[PDB]
């Protein structure tokens, strides 16, 4: 009968996004994916809300880049036929890549299923 909210840190994570390196984190509310480019004292140059992501996929190990793909809600007027918006990004630490991109995953589908 207790309510619990996640507790682990939000992850700042190393990412290229369009081909230019930057920095892969969550608003300290945890209510938008927000990417922003280095140096990171800029505005983030993307923001999703969670409420509008509907998938989370990545490459599987072994695979040549660890990418994050995350797909969103079709935009208002978009085109019955259009593909619905999607953003990767690839994570380019060069040894914890792999981690990194699983810290993030695990905690945006732990966000996401609680909402
Ligand atoms: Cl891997
Ligand atoms: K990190």
């Amino acid at each position: 009968n207790l309510y619990f909210q996640g507790a682990m840190s939000i992850p700042r994570s190393q990412t290229t996004y369009k081909k230019k390196e930057g920095i892969l984190t969550l608003t300290e509310d945890r209510k938008f994916l927000i990417w922003t480019p280095l140096p990171a004292t800029g505005p983030p140059t993307v923001s999703l809300a969670l409420d509008n992501i509907t998938n989370l996929q990545q490459t599987p190990p072994g695979s040549a880049k660890v990418i994050l793909k995350f797909t969103e809600r079709p935009r208002p007027n978009a085109e019955p036929g259009a593909p619905p918006p999607q953003y990767m990004f690839q994570f380019t630490h060069p040894t914890d890549a792999r981690a990194e991109a699983n810290a993030i995953r695990d905690l945006l589908s732990q966000l996401l299923a609680a909402a």
